[PDB]
C-alpha cells in the first residue's frame, strides 16, 4: 500500500477557520456548504443548501460579487469582497473562488483586523522582498534571503528551503529560525516524508497553510444527488491528510505553511514554515506576498 | 562640446504637475519650494520658505508623516500620505521622499481619483504581470510580454524594449502599439540619442516620466544661503533636458515614460513608452507596477 496511495484531494472536509461553498453556474445556487457555517456565517447548512448566493449578500455588494463569480477571469479577480448580511448585521470576508473539475468553489475567510489600508502590506512586502532577493549573488544567498524574508512577514518560528534530489529525497539547505526552534539545517529526509501524490498536488497548487494542527474537520454537506467526493485540490481550506497532522504533532509543530518552488515545470523544493509555539493564522495579504516571492525565487532558479 | 556634457541633474526646475519641497533634518523646515506651489498647494513660496512642514499638515496625519520623514528607512515607507490643510479644506497628495547629497526632498503629487481601494490595482498588476512574464520561454517572448503588459497598464500609444549594444547604440527589439503609432520595431539609433550622462543617471534612477512635453518649468526657490544647485538625480519631478523635449516634439511625441533594464549592475536597455495622442499622467500605483515589472524582467535577464 505505502505512502503514495492515500488520495488527499478528496477528504470530504475542510479546516474550520473558513467556510467552503460550492455554487452552481450560472445561477449561483449553493449545492455544497461546509457544516461549520453556523459558527462562521450565522446560517445552518439547511438554510444554505439550495438557496441562491445573492440571498445572503448585502445588496450593494451583491451585483459586483455575482458578476465576478460568473466572470471566468475569476482570479485574476480574487480576492472577492464578500459581505454576509445574516440578521443583519454584516460580516466581512475575503472570498477566494476557483473552478475545478466542473465545480465553482467559493472559500470564505474572515476579513483581517483593521482599518490598516487594504493591500498596502502586500505592496511593501513584495517591493522590499524583491530587492532583497535581487541582492543575492548565488543560489545559497537567494535561499537565505527568501527564508529571512518569509519568516519576517509571517512570524513563523522556522522557515527553511527544502530541496528535492533526483529521487525526491529532501535536504534542508537554508534555515531562518527563532532560537526556540531546533535547527534542521543540513538534515536530509527520505522521499516518503512528502509522498508522491502530495508532490504531484504541490506541482499544481503552490501554497498550503495549516494554521493549527488541532482542528475538528468540518464536513462538506451537499444537496441530494450532489456530492460525490468534492475534488479539493485547489481549495485553500482543504483538510490535510491525517497522517501528516500526526507527523507534525510528533515533530512538535503546531502550525505549518509551505510554498512550492518550481523549475522547468517540475517541483524543485519547498519554502516550508513551522510554528513550534501556538497557532499561525497568516493573513491573506501576507500569504499572497509570500507566494509571490516564491514565484520570483522560482523564476530566478535559472543561471 | 557634444551630447554627453549638458548636466541634466541640476536643471533648477521641476515639471509643474507636482510640488517639490526640500526639508531640513531633523527639524523639517522648508528650505526650498517649487514656485508652482500656489496652483498646487494653495500657498506661496513666501509662506512656505522657512516654515516647518507640520504647520501645513492636517493634525491627525502630522505625527506619522513627520515620523516617516525622519525615519531613514524612508521608502521603504513611500508613498507617504500627505494631507495639506491650507484654508482649510484638505488637499490629498502622495509624497515620495528621498535623501540625496545631504538633502531631504519631498515630492507631492495629487492623490488619484477614487475611492477605488488603495493598492488593489498594484496587487493585480504585478500578480497578473508576473505570471505573463514567467510564461515567456526566451528573451524575445519576455520582451513582447513586458511591452504588452506595460502598454495595457498605462494606456500608452507605444511601448518598446530598447536594447543597447556594445557601444551604446540602441535597437528597438520589441514593440506593442496602437495602430495610430508608426512602427519603430527593428530600427537602430546612434548612441548619442541617449547620451552618456543620461545613461549614467538611468543606471541609478530606474524610472522617468514626462506626462506632457509642453510645460512651463517651475523654478525651485530657496531660502537665502540655500540653493546652490539642487541635485535632482532621484527626483521624479525633475525637469528634463530641453533638447530631449525638442527631440520628442520633432518625433511627434506628446508624452513619454521609460524604465531602465539592468543586467550585472549595468544598463542593458529601456522599456520606453510614448504617446502620440495627448498627455499621459500615469498614476502612482501604475508607474510603480510598471517599474516593478522592469525589475522582474531585469532579474530574468540571466540564462
Ligand atoms: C507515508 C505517509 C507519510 C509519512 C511516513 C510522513 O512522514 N509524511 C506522510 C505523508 C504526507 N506528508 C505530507 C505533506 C508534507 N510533509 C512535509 C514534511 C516535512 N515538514 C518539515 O518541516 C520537514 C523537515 C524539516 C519535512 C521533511 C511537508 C513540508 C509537507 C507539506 C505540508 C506542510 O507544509 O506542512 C502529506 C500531504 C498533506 C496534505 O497536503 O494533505 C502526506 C499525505
Ligand atoms: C546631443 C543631444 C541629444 C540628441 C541629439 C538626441 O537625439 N537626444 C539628446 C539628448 C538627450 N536624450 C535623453 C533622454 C532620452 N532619449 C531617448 C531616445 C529615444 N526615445 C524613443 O522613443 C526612441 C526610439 C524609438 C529613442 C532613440 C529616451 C527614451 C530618453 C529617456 C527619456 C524618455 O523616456 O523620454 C536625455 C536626458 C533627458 C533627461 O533625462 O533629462 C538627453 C539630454
Amino acid at each position: 500500500t505505502n505512502c503514495d496511495r492515500e488520495p488527499i484531494h478528496i477528504p470530504g472536509a475542510i479546516q474550520p477557520h473558513g467556510v467552503l461553498l460550492v455554487l452552481s453556474e450560472p445561477g449561483l445556487v449553493l449545492t455544497h456548504a461546509s457544516e461549520n457555517a453556523p459558527a462562521v456565517l450565522g446560517n445552518s447548512a439547511e438554510q444554505l443548501l439550495g438557496a441562491p448566493l445573492g440571498h445572503f449578500i448585502e445588496p450593494s455588494v451583491r451585483e459586483p460579487l455575482e458578476a465576478d463569480l460568473r466572470s471566468a477571469r475569476l482570479k485574476q479577480l480574487n480576492p472577492l469582497k464578500v459581505v454576509w448580511r445574516v440578521d443583519g448585521v454584516d460580516r466581512f470576508f475575503d472570498g477566494i473562488a476557483h473552478r475545478h473539475q466542473g465545480r465553482l468553489i467559493l472559500e470564505l475567510e474572515p476579513s483581517s483586523h483593521r482599518e490598516a489600508v487594504p493591500f498596502l502590506s502586500f505592496f511593501h512586502a513584495v517591493r522590499d522582498g524583491l530587492s532583497r532577493l535581487r541582492d543575492a549573488r548565488d543560489l545559497q544567498e537567494l535561499c537565505e534571503a527568501v527564508v529571512q524574508e518569509v519568516r519576517g512577514l509571517t512570524g513563523f518560528d522556522r522557515a527553511i528551503i527544502y530541496r528535492f534530489d533526483a529521487e525526491w529525497n529532501g535536504s534542508v539547505i537554508a534555515e531562518a529560525r527563532d532560537a526556540r526552534a531546533d535547527p534542521y539545517l543540513g538534515l536530509h529526509f527520505p522521499a516518503s516524508d512528502i509522498p508522491r501524490q502530495a508532490r504531484e498536488l504541490y506541482q499544481l497548487n503552490w501554497l498550503r497553510i495549516i494554521p493549527t494542527i488541532d482542528y475538528q474537520p468540518a464536513r462538506v454537506r451537499a444537496l441530494p444527488g450532489h456530492g460525490e467526493p468534492l475534488d479539493l485540490s485547489f481549495s485553500v481550506l482543504r483538510s490535510v491528510s491525517p497522517i501528516h497532522l500526526e507527523y507534525l504533532h510528533n515533530m512538535g509543530v503546531q502550525a505549518s505553511m509551505s510554498i512550492s518552488l518550481m523549475k522547468d515545470g517540475k517541483l524543485w523544493g519547498l519554502i516550508s514554515c513551522t510554528q513550534v509555539s501556538g497557532t499561525r493564522y497568516v493573513p491573506y495579504e501576507v500569504r499572497t506576498a509570500c507566494e509571490f516571492l516564491g514565484e520570483v525565487m522560482s523564476s530566478l532558479l535559472a543561471a
